[PDB]
């Protein structure tokens, strides 16, 4: 089988939908989404998505230590649970393309590696087609160089508790220079 959904995220399949976002260092990804959109989303959790199953260091999870090895292909991500009647997927994706530089391949600012890659991981085929459409429309704003990988969600594992809400727990922690809301 496969773990696609966070074990700790607040998610009601009757009303909510999911989107998994890769913007580089997931501390910045969560901080941006919570700073500007916490009141409009149901819940969000940081984790590791779309990597090699064989390179997990535990049967049901993958650790920060293991991912930092740089060979697991796992991406540092934020999984967002949201109500479509409160906020649309387009609004969340527009925000996505404003909070990081999506033109760099396997890097975000000084953070280098496949774990920091730009990505949009869809939890349905319908979302996949919409995400690809939104990426197309955003191209001219980023010099037609958008490197964001759009593919279905393959696996997701919650990051360690200390990673959750990191920059809101510790404001003195590392902040990526590219992680800010652009005009």
């Amino acid at each position: 089988g496969s773990s696609l959904i966070s074990k700790t995220i607040k998610y009601d399949p009757a009303k909510d939908k999911l989107i998994t976002l890769a913007c580089g260092c997931f501390w910045g990804t969560e901080h941006m989404y919570r700073k500007y959109l916490n009141d409009r989303i149901v819940d969000c959790k940081v984790g590791y998505a779309n990597g090699e199953e064989s390179k997990k260091d535990s049967p049901s999870s993958v650790s920060y230590k293991r991912v930092c090895g740089g060979d697991t292909d796992f991406a540092e991500v934020l999984q967002v649970s949201y109500n479509p009647k409160v906020i649309t997927l387009r609004e969340l994706t527009d925000f996505f393309f404003r909070i990081h530089d999506p033109t760099t391949s396997n890097s975000q600012g000084p953070d280098k590696g496949t774990q920091y890659r730009s990505g949009l991981f869809a939890h349905s085929d319908a979302d996949l087609k919409e995400l690809a459409k939104i990426k197309e429309e955003w191209q001219p704003k980023w010099g037609n160089k958008i490197a964001t990988v759009i593919e279905p969600i393959k696996n997701f594992y919650d990051a360690e508790e200390y990673h959750q809400l990191y920059l809101d727990k510790n404001p003195q922690g590392y902040a990526c220079p590219t992680h800010y809301l652009r005009e």
